[PDB]
């Protein structure tokens, strides 16, 4: 419908591959102006951090958009940013690899325009799938990390130290994973198409699953692509299925659901523009990017490439900037649709 109001794009490396998990938007250098940076890891082992600026010429020398590029020499499965270091609330970068989790401190402005120093790393006893993080147990001021292994163990790390590991029951292939702070629970979706919620303390105290009962379960009748837990005060569990999009109450009841008319590739519940409603971005395999308010389509744009991940954040000193990443490394920043009361063509 609308073309993208893009203002920056790049191509990451040479025939590199990416998936959901590889894109993070966060104030990873703890800057005072509160701007996000784009962090992207690739399956080719490169970690890149950008602070994009629109084209600006005739003013001599502009600082590079690329703040940092490092070859981690190990495929990157996921990147996240959070309070991963004990004794400080500063944000740090977690990089998930198949057999290790590495946590880094990224400096402000100092080739590379900042430094990235390893704070600690955990060597994993099992191959990793994906991870989530948060204030497990209701601890304030720190983000613990939970990694799901390929064979279905949830491995919990209390920042610099390993806490425990528990095998999921009813497990076949690893599904998406998310932490709900409101219910202090881990959410996933199993191969037999059950959304499952596990209480953190039940996990912690189920000492007999390291070789565990679900809190609630919901059969959604299809495979899940992603889960996103958001609150913009009443918490919601969003599930992106292959055929449907779901919004669940914390207790596992469906709040609403919507049949999708196109195969989705990725999504992001990203804001609320009115009380009781939520806006969700959904990218698809036909290069379209959609915005729904609850289940109602509000806006649509064609992208040049199929997004495997989409994020919204603060870039170029503007809020609500859309960042998309394709599976072959096309990275693009764009602005949302324009106010229709401000312009209409004759």
């Amino acid at each position: 419908l609308f073309k993208a109001r893009d203002w920056w794009s790049t191509i990451l490396g040479d025939k590199e591959e990416f998936d959901q998990g590889c894109l993070c938007l966060a104030n990873v250098d703890n800057s005072g102006n509160g701007q996000d940076k784009i962090i992207v890891g690739s399956f080719m082992g490169y970690l890149r951090i950008f602070s994009p600026h629109p084209a600006k010429t005739g003013d001599g020398a502009q600082a590079e958009d690329l703040l940092l590029e490092v070859d981690l020499r190990d495929p990157v499965l996921q990147v996240e940013v959070g309070k991963f270091v004990s004794g400080t609330e500063m944000l740090h970068l977690a990089v998930l690899h198949s057999r290790k989790l590495c946590v880094y401190s990224v400096s402000g402005t100092l080739g590379n325009q900042c430094q990235m120093k390893l704070m600690y790393e955990h060597n994993l006893q099992r191959t990793a799938c994906n991870m989530t993080y948060g204030s497990f147990g209701g601890v304030k001021g720190r983000d613990l990390i939970c990694i799901q292994s390929m064979d279905g163990m949830l491995m919990v790390f209390e920042q610099e130290s390993y806490a425990f590991g528990r095998f999921l029951p009813g497990f076949l292939l690893p599904g998406p994973l998310a932490y709900s702070s409101r219910t202090d629970s881990f959410l996933t979706v199993s191969s037999c198409q059950q959304v499952e919620s596990y209480k953190y303390q039940v996990l912690a105290f189920a000492t007999d699953a390291d070789k565990l009962v679900v809190d609630w379960t919901l059969n959604i009748g299809e495979q899940a692509l992603d889960i996103c837990i958001v609150s913009f005060s009443a918490s919601s569990v969003f599930v992106l299925g292959e055929r449907n999009f779901f919004c669940l109450k914390d207790n596992g009841q469906i709040r609403f659901m919507k049949k999708l008319d196109w195969s989705p590739s990725c999504f992001l519940p990203y804001c609320s523009v009115s009380e009781g409603t939520i806006n969700t971005l959904i990218g698809n395999h036909n290069n379209m990017l959609h915005i729904y308010q609850d289940v109602t389509l509000k806006w649509a744009t064609q992208l040049p490439h199929i997004p495997v991940a989409v994020r919204v954040g603060c870039l170029h000193d503007l809020k609500g900037v859309i960042v998309t990443l394709s599976d072959d490394g096309h990275l693009q920043c764009s602005y949302l649709g324009t106010d229709p009361s401000l312009f209409q063509a004759p």
